[PDB]
């Protein structure tokens, strides 16, 4: 018999500041690296950018009212560092803090738990200009000063905090694939910036223990659990390599403060291991989180990759390469649909680290059709969410401590590079890639489905 | 890719177990072990074979050590028979029993061979079973500790490497779940209680070791079959998660971290099978970190989804996993997988999960060796098996696993627990069979000279 969801389960939904807020130059806000990057011609679909997005900065009262109508138990959002410190360091911007204060008060007045995410990829451009942002150890103290400011202003009202959201994405996309700022393709630089981000995460967790002694904090990891293609020993070995290189490389640092040794030795043999300073290991080991945040969309299957092989398939020669998994469904965008993979990832985190898990992001991006009468029938989104929630219930029954589930996303939002048409929200926003239209909010069918999930604490899916 | 060499102090070894080699079952004051009694029950063992004589290593140890020195062994791993040292398990120490192990250790040291002493290989004295049920009573924790401390005091000056419980998962599961080994019980609840007591005994002895052998290295040895999923079907990967945790982490997480894994614990709790925990248990288990994980390795196991009405050929646990033949590995003549890459995988998994050095305490090939005219045994099949495993160990070292040594199973042919003598494991053939001891003469197999050359070249010629 499946166990019920625990009574205080945080049924949530989530967003990110650049993707929803707009108001990119209002109330003293400084430029973020994304304000600049997205205005490079050709970088984003149809030149879409975060100047307005879905205008949540001005429409937050309506959006929170919709959350209360749904009965959301928690809303996870990120704070835009450039609103609080327009230059990254230096003078605090009270008008920027005041927006988040008003948002938090609106949530609390409706009984919704805020989950504050410190960082979703939008370091102030001034810090990139001054010292290269995440490539400089200077960012450790600047990020800590920013985080401490938020802990001081909001710790009395916010119990749950996420530090770096998807560090593995912003680091790898920014420094290895060149898809995100700063547009670099250099593995050596990637691992250096990654190490600095690890130190920044640990430093802010240490600060949190002083300023928010009753709070709960953790990083959030974009987790694609690895599978071996089959039981061929060389494919199982490729899986060992891939899970360690892609997943333990981050989560072991978060949980244990140590990089895994086989991956470290491989990077050292390539001259790619990060520079370690005295005190680094002590800091990383002394910053235990209360939970592991998990952003989940799909698993990855791997197979053996000879030393002259792949490096379609991607991988590392001599370690592993990816291969299409014939045993999982796909979305209309070729993302795998693997709800059991979420249960597997949750089981792996509990088994390896004994940590509670907050699922910070999971959802389905698809074209939605607006029908006359302001009707959006998104049964495909209900199907996807239902199947993932069902597997979470099985993970809970197995013994995993899952603190909550934040569906991605509450309203439709701006994609980093792909505009607006692949929508994720429970709430449709009437705008597209060419026009803001009237920006009106329209509840999708999935809104009412999730409302009923919450009312029954997951008993009716 | 440049392979790393075997480290300069790598323990090229071979191994045995006391009941399987010693004989002298009632000599020099030795008391009855549970195996002395069990193997004499009609029908328990093939052709009634038992350890009364075995290969008579108790009397022939000088000849056997001389062969080890001829081979150039760096280490010899053996077990101490508790019933020789404390015939009743507790009570009076038997000095003649200690004197045998003293003579053996001196013989090894005089030939430059490192002794690796194994405290327990399944032979608890029958008197402790009679009095209180042996591993089912917490009384065994202090009795085992007193025995271990006796050995630490007598031999700690000359023995650096110690193994505590050898293959706890086997003696506990075979003794209390499958009923194949003493005490012949089939009761999962009793199995998990005895297993918990064995965990506490292991931790207690490691704590004592820190007091008595401060420069030594100690660890348990686990019979490790690394699990594989059959394929990338999500339900088969989940079956693998269940199987690796339930079959492997259940033991190794206690050894390394002092904690049982939660999903397995909750499953047992739902069946009414979780062990009874006393105040102080977690503190003891957590405060007994080993210096290494010992690994007894023969093969991997591949698993697939098993519905709640499923298998309980294939074996498994309904709702968790079931085994399935792996189509991508060869098998021995007894349907055991031959999977040397699986040894590398298991070594990588232990380093990745626990960051522990590993002593491979047992690995070998059992086969029906033919004694040819001229006292020749051509066991190229054994050479091939060992060569491939040693090659994969070198790759694991190159990956970054700290492997302390490799003990081939076995040095001489020996008595199997239930299956007699015909399926042989030694580098040294022993002339006897299931019907009689013949003359017990020792005959070097071809593999003896192969391993001699491996050791001489520190693994460069395999
Ligand atoms: O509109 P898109 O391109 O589908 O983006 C949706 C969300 O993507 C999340 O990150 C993804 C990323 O898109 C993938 O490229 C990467 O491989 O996986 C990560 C896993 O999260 C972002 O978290 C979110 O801000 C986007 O809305
Ligand atoms: O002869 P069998 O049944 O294959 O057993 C071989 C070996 O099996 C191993 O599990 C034991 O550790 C050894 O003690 C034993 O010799």
């Amino acid at each position: 018999h499946l166990k019920p969801f625990p009574p205080e389960f945080l049924w949530g939904a989530a967003s990110a500041a650049y993707q929803v807020e707009g108001a990119w130059n209002e109330d003293g806000k400084g430029l973020s690296v994304w304000d600049v990057f997205a205005k490079q011609p050709g970088r984003t679909f149809k030149g879409t950018n975060g100047d307005v997005a879905v205008d949540h900065y001005h429409r937050y009262q309506e959006d929170v009212a919709l959350m209360a109508e749904m009965g959301l138990k928690a809303y996870r959002f990120s704070v835009s560092w450039s609103r609080v410190f327009p230059d990254g360091n230096g003078a605090v911007n009270e008008k920027g803090l005041d927006f988040y204060d008003r948002l938090i008060e609106e949530l609390r007045n409706h009984g919704i738990e805020p989950i504050v995410t410190l960082y979703h990829w939008d370091v102030p451009q001034a810090l990139m200009d001054a010292y290269g942002a995440w490539e400089s150890r200077r960012i450790i103290d600047d990020f800590d000063r920013y985080a401490v400011t938020l802990f001081q202003r909001f710790g009395d009202r916010v119990k749950y905090w996420v530090t770096l959201n998807q560090q593995n994405i912003f680091i790898s996309f920014g420094y290895r694939l060149g898809l995100h700022p700063p547009g670099v393709k250099d593995m050596k630089r990637m691992y250096e910036a990654n190490h600095i981000a690890n130190l920044a995460n640990a430093k802010v967790i240490q600060s949190f223990r002083h300023y928010v002694p009753d709070g709960k904090i953790g990083p959030s990891f974009a987790y694609s659990p690895m599978y071996p293609y089959d039981s061929r020993p060389e494919n199982v070995l490729a899986f060992e390599n891939a899970e360690e290189f892609q997943n333990h490389w981050w989560m072991d640092v978060y949980a244990w403060g140590m990089y895994p040794q086989a991956a470290w030795n491989y990077l050292e043999s390539q001259g790619l291991e990060p520079t370690v300073a005295p005190g680094d290991w002590e800091l990383l080991q002394a910053a235990k989180p209360d939970f592991m945040g998990v952003n989940y969309y799909q698993t990855t299957t791997v197979e053996h990759n000879p030393p002259d092989g792949v490096g379609t398939s991607s991988g590392i020669p001599g370690l592993f390469k990816t291969v299409r998994n014939p045993h999982v469904d796909t979305t209309n965008w070729d993302w795998a649909i693997d709800p059991v993979g979420l249960r597997i990832g949750l089981r792996r985190i509990a088994n390896r680290y004994q940590l509670p898990i907050l699922i910070t992001e999971n959802g389905l991006g698809e074209f939605d059709t607006l029908e006359p009468g302001d009707i959006v029938n998104d049964d495909y989104r209900i199907d996807y969410l239902r199947r993932h929630v069902q597997e979470i219930q099985r993970a809970i029954t197995d013994g995993v401590d899952v603190l909550g589930y934040c569906a991605w996303s509450f309203t439709d939002l701006l994609s980093w590079l792909n505009g607006y048409q692949k929508r994720y929200g429970f709430v449709y926003v009437n705008r597209d890639d060419e026009s803001e239209k009237d920006l009106r909010r329209i509840k999708k069918k999935s809104f009412y489905w999730y409302q009923r999930v919450i009312e029954t604490n997951g008993a009716e899916l």
